[PDB]
Protein backbone atom coordinates (compact mmCIF):
# COMPACT_ATOMS: atom_id res chain seq x y z
CA UNK A 1 0.00 0.00 0.00
CA UNK A 2 2.69 2.86 1.12
CA UNK A 3 5.59 1.77 -1.34
CA UNK A 4 4.57 1.34 -5.22
CA UNK A 5 7.79 1.38 -7.53
CA UNK A 6 5.44 0.39 -10.61
CA UNK A 7 8.21 2.93 -12.77
CA UNK A 8 10.93 0.86 -12.26
CA UNK A 9 9.62 -2.89 -11.62
CA UNK A 10 7.41 -2.26 -14.62
CA UNK A 11 8.12 -4.39 -18.13
CA UNK A 12 8.87 -1.96 -20.56
CA UNK A 13 7.22 -4.16 -23.41
CA UNK A 14 4.19 -3.42 -21.69
CA UNK A 15 4.24 0.37 -20.68
CA UNK A 16 1.05 2.04 -18.93
CA UNK A 17 -0.49 4.59 -21.08
CA UNK A 18 -0.17 6.68 -17.78
CA UNK A 19 2.50 7.35 -14.98
CA UNK A 20 2.08 8.49 -11.89
CA UNK A 21 5.20 10.15 -9.57
CA UNK A 22 4.05 10.98 -6.06
CA UNK A 23 6.42 12.71 -3.78
CA UNK A 24 5.12 11.96 0.17
CA UNK A 25 5.33 14.87 3.23
CA UNK A 26 8.16 14.88 5.79
CA UNK A 27 8.49 11.99 8.38
CA UNK A 28 5.86 9.90 6.51
CA UNK A 29 6.66 6.26 5.68
CA UNK A 30 6.82 4.06 2.65
CA UNK A 31 6.94 6.26 -0.80
CA UNK A 32 3.53 7.31 -0.92
CA UNK A 33 3.32 7.94 2.44
CA UNK A 34 -0.87 8.98 3.87
CA UNK A 35 -2.36 10.40 0.78
CA UNK A 36 -0.43 8.58 -2.03
CA UNK A 37 -2.27 5.05 -1.91
CA UNK A 38 -5.75 6.77 -1.84
CA UNK A 39 -4.60 9.06 -4.98
CA UNK A 40 -3.48 5.82 -6.51
CA UNK A 41 -6.52 3.44 -5.82
CA UNK A 42 -8.79 5.88 -7.48
CA UNK A 43 -5.82 6.38 -10.96
CA UNK A 44 -6.20 2.49 -10.66
CA UNK A 45 -10.35 2.60 -10.63
CA UNK A 46 -10.21 4.38 -13.37
CA UNK A 47 -7.11 2.82 -15.96
CA UNK A 48 -6.86 -0.66 -14.40
CA UNK A 49 -3.78 -1.79 -13.09
CA UNK A 50 -2.01 -2.39 -16.44
CA UNK A 51 -3.47 1.45 -17.69
CA UNK A 52 -1.65 3.35 -14.97
CA UNK A 53 1.57 3.02 -13.20
CA UNK A 54 2.09 4.37 -9.41
CA UNK A 55 5.34 5.06 -8.31
CA UNK A 56 6.04 6.94 -5.44
CA UNK A 57 9.33 9.00 -4.96
CA UNK A 58 12.03 6.58 -2.69
CA UNK A 59 15.81 5.85 -3.30
CA UNK A 60 17.68 9.07 -1.98
CA UNK A 61 14.46 10.69 -1.20
CA UNK A 62 14.37 10.21 2.68
CA UNK A 63 11.63 12.61 3.70
CA UNK A 64 13.93 13.84 6.21
CA UNK A 65 12.68 16.42 9.29
CA UNK A 66 14.40 19.89 8.94
CA UNK A 67 15.40 19.52 4.98
CA UNK A 68 12.43 21.24 4.80
CA UNK A 69 14.72 24.33 6.10
CA UNK A 70 16.86 23.82 2.97
CA UNK A 71 16.55 26.72 -0.03
CA UNK A 72 14.19 24.70 -1.98
CA UNK A 73 12.39 23.40 0.88
CA UNK A 74 14.10 20.25 0.06
CA UNK A 75 17.73 18.42 -0.54
CA UNK A 76 19.36 18.76 -3.76
CA UNK A 77 19.78 14.62 -3.09
CA UNK A 78 15.70 14.24 -3.20
CA UNK A 79 15.27 16.55 -6.32
CA UNK A 80 18.14 14.27 -8.01
CA UNK A 81 16.11 11.43 -7.32
CA UNK A 82 12.71 12.71 -8.72
CA UNK A 83 13.84 14.06 -11.99
CA UNK A 84 15.78 10.72 -11.93
CA UNK A 85 12.47 9.03 -12.46
CA UNK A 86 10.91 11.67 -14.78
CA UNK A 87 13.65 10.52 -16.82
CA UNK A 88 12.92 7.05 -16.92
CA UNK A 89 9.54 7.14 -17.50
CA UNK A 90 10.27 9.43 -20.46
CA UNK A 91 12.94 6.64 -21.37
CA UNK A 92 11.22 3.82 -20.70
CA UNK A 93 7.84 4.65 -21.84
CA UNK A 94 8.28 7.80 -24.47
CA UNK A 95 4.51 7.40 -25.27
CA UNK A 96 3.25 7.81 -21.50
CA UNK A 97 1.32 11.03 -20.27
CA UNK A 98 2.59 11.57 -17.10
CA UNK A 99 0.98 12.98 -14.09
CA UNK A 100 2.56 13.65 -10.72
CA UNK A 101 1.60 15.44 -6.85
CA UNK A 102 3.67 15.83 -3.41
CA UNK A 103 2.64 16.48 -0.22
CA UNK A 104 4.52 19.07 2.27
CA UNK A 105 7.92 18.92 1.64
CA UNK A 106 6.97 16.37 -1.05
CA UNK A 107 5.23 19.53 -2.78
CA UNK A 108 8.33 21.26 -2.49
CA UNK A 109 9.85 18.42 -3.93
CA UNK A 110 7.52 17.99 -6.84
CA UNK A 111 7.75 22.06 -7.65
CA UNK A 112 11.80 22.23 -8.04
CA UNK A 113 11.54 19.00 -9.81
CA UNK A 114 9.22 20.30 -12.35
CA UNK A 115 11.04 23.54 -12.93
CA UNK A 116 14.55 21.94 -13.39
CA UNK A 117 13.03 19.49 -15.96
CA UNK A 118 13.98 19.74 -19.76
CA UNK A 119 10.74 21.19 -21.43
CA UNK A 120 10.20 18.25 -23.59
CA UNK A 121 9.52 15.85 -19.99
CA UNK A 122 7.72 18.74 -18.51
CA UNK A 123 5.45 19.19 -21.28
CA UNK A 124 4.60 15.77 -20.76
CA UNK A 125 3.08 16.28 -17.31
CA UNK A 126 -0.26 16.34 -18.17
CA UNK A 127 -1.50 17.66 -14.38
CA UNK A 128 -0.10 17.98 -11.05
CA UNK A 129 -1.54 17.81 -7.53
CA UNK A 130 0.13 19.89 -4.93
CA UNK A 131 -1.30 19.74 -1.21
CA UNK A 132 0.11 21.81 1.76
CA UNK A 133 2.37 23.50 -0.35
CA UNK A 134 5.25 24.68 1.36
CA UNK A 135 6.54 27.15 -1.27
CA UNK A 136 3.23 28.16 -1.71
CA UNK A 137 3.52 31.96 -0.37
CA UNK A 138 7.19 31.93 -2.11
CA UNK A 139 6.30 30.27 -5.33
CA UNK A 140 2.69 32.71 -5.57
CA UNK A 141 0.61 29.37 -5.69
CA UNK A 142 2.48 28.05 -8.69
CA UNK A 143 4.90 25.80 -10.03
CA UNK A 144 7.87 27.62 -11.55
CA UNK A 145 7.90 27.22 -15.54
CA UNK A 146 4.96 24.73 -15.44
CA UNK A 147 1.43 26.50 -16.42
CA UNK A 148 -1.29 26.69 -13.98
CA UNK A 149 -3.69 25.46 -15.44
CA UNK A 150 -2.23 21.79 -14.86
CA UNK A 151 -1.86 22.92 -11.65
CA UNK A 152 -4.07 22.04 -8.40
CA UNK A 153 -2.99 23.31 -5.05
CA UNK A 154 -4.99 22.61 -1.94
CA UNK A 155 -4.17 24.67 1.09
CA UNK A 156 -6.40 24.36 3.70
CA UNK A 157 -7.12 28.12 5.64
CA UNK A 158 -4.99 27.77 8.87
CA UNK A 159 -2.24 25.39 7.32
CA UNK A 160 0.88 27.66 8.23
CA UNK A 161 3.10 25.84 5.61
CA UNK A 162 1.15 27.60 2.86
CA UNK A 163 1.45 31.24 4.22
CA UNK A 164 5.15 30.80 4.38
CA UNK A 165 5.72 28.86 7.90
CA UNK A 166 7.14 25.87 8.20
CA UNK A 167 4.88 24.36 11.43
CA UNK A 168 2.77 21.58 11.05
CA UNK A 169 -0.45 22.52 12.64
CA UNK A 170 -3.99 20.77 12.48
CA UNK A 171 -5.19 21.79 9.24
CA UNK A 172 -2.20 20.84 7.67
CA UNK A 173 -3.04 16.92 8.21
CA UNK A 174 -6.77 17.42 6.74
CA UNK A 175 -6.11 16.78 2.95
CA UNK A 176 -7.78 12.87 3.18
CA UNK A 177 -10.86 13.99 1.67
CA UNK A 178 -8.99 15.94 -1.35
CA UNK A 179 -7.36 13.17 -1.90
CA UNK A 180 -9.65 10.40 -2.14
CA UNK A 181 -11.60 12.68 -4.01
CA UNK A 182 -11.18 16.12 -6.06
CA UNK A 183 -7.25 15.32 -6.37
CA UNK A 184 -8.09 12.00 -9.06
CA UNK A 185 -10.74 13.36 -10.48
CA UNK A 186 -8.44 16.72 -11.56
CA UNK A 187 -5.88 14.22 -12.42
CA UNK A 188 -8.04 12.02 -14.92
CA UNK A 189 -9.96 14.83 -16.31
CA UNK A 190 -6.51 16.46 -17.23
CA UNK A 191 -5.20 13.03 -18.97
CA UNK A 192 -8.43 12.03 -20.46
CA UNK A 193 -8.61 15.61 -22.14
CA UNK A 194 -4.78 15.43 -23.16
CA UNK A 195 -4.76 11.88 -24.95
CA UNK A 196 -8.15 12.74 -26.19
CA UNK A 197 -9.72 13.70 -29.84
Amino acid sequence: RTTRDDLINGNSASCRDVIFIYARGSTETGNLGTLGPSIASNLESAFGKDGVWIQGVGGAYRATLGDDALPRGTSSAAIREMLGLFQQANTKCPDATLIAGGYSQGAALAAASIEDLDSAIRDKIAGTVLFGYTKNLQNRGRIPNYPADRTKVFCNTGDLVCTGSLIVAAPHLAYGPDARGPAPEFLIEKVRAVRGS
